[PDB]
């Protein structure tokens, strides 16, 4: 008999995703996370299935996929996924739950970054990796190891890019991901979906979300800001398209930089990647691999 789904045991219920839902179980001695999902969620199942073996994905900064089964318990099928398991959840649940150190900063801003140049970057050869886009990165998608450091995670709506052919693997279709971290080309619909990059860059402005979100919890001298997502002082909690498109395109404000950002060289560095990445210009916005580059620097500096 099959030797994943058929050996594991659910502990507890983590919660609803996009599609199917999350549980802690136990395979072969050793916690591990499963996905479940209906028989009429079988594109969503295996699409995600899909792009977690595409072939080199694996990388510290990636959350480790173990395998695609399914599961028949006499009445009906579920369809499975299983992967490593965090205990500490979400990015999200960590900076509502705790302060950073200057330096936990860096590594979980480092150690997203690093995840996301992985993704983004086509590496050539036989077995040949497609540069391959998130578009839903956010806090909530983005899980915290036991380590300190990041990986991302819901890769559902990821698409993937041959270069030699410059093609995409599906058709991609507009405002797929979370409004709240959606790109100005994005919420607006200028976003060019026959060039790639375009879909890295709308990556790189919601990582720059992200980034505010982890240095406001970073507490110097007891000093720190209280957990917010970004656009919690400008639109509702589960804001539409045209309230996103208000701020941000019309408006044309991005989350605010606090002052006391500037007497600290580490969250001075940050804060300027954050600019960086929040430009409407998705082509003037910064790589993930320069990003990458520019913690890498911080963080030898530091500790
Ligand atoms: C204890 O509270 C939380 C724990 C975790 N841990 C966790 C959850 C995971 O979920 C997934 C599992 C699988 C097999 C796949 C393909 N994807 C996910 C996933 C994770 C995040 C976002 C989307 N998909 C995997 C590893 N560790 C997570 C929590 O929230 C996300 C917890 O708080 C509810």
């Amino acid at each position: 008999g099959g030797t994943i789904a058929r050996t594991i045991v659910l502990q507890e219920s983590i919660g609803k995703g996009r599609f199917g839902e999350v549980w802690r179980g136990k395979w072969r001695g050793e916690e591990v996370a499963v996905k479940i999902f209906s028989s009429r969620e079988e594109r969503s199942w295996f699409r995600e299935a899909e792009i977690y073996q595409t072939v080199m994905l694996r990388h510290e900064n990636i959350l480790g996929f173990i395998a695609a089964d399914n599961k028949d318990n006499g009445t009906w099928t579920q369809l499975w996924l299983v992967s490593d398991y965090h205990e500490h959840g979400s990015l999200f649940d960590y900076l509502n739950r705790y302060t950073v150190t200057v330096e936990g900063m860096i590594k979980l801003a480092l150690s997203t970054a690093s995840g996301l140049a992985h993704l983004h970057m086509e590496i050539v050869g036989t077995q040949g990796k497609p540069a391959i886009a998130h578009r839903d990165l956010k806090s909530k998608n983005i899980l915290v190891k036991k380590n300190g450091t990041c990986c991302i995670a819901d890769l559902g709506l990821a698409v993937r890019h041959d270069s030699a052919t410059d093609t995409i693997d599906i058709a991609p279709n507009h405002r797929v991901g979370t409004k709240r971290y959606m790109a100005p080309e994005v919420l607006d619909d200028s976003i060019n979906m026959k060039h790639f990059e375009s879909f890295k860059r709308a990556d790189i402005y919601a990582m720059g979300l992200v980034f505010w979100e982890i240095a406001r919890r970073c507490s110097i001298g007891g000093i720190h800001e209280d957990y917010q997502l970004p656009y919690y002082d400008l639109v509702p909690s589960d804001p539409s398209v045209e309230e996103m498109r208000k701020v941000v395109c019309e408006q044309k404000l991005r989350p605010n930089i606090p002052n006391r950002w500037q007497s600290c060289e580490a969250l001075r560095v940050m804060a300027k990647i954050m600019r960086e990445c929040w430009y409407a210009n998705g082509a003037a916005r910064l790589t993930a691999l320069r990003i990458k580059k520019t913690l890498s620097q911080l963080s030898q500096q530091e500790g």
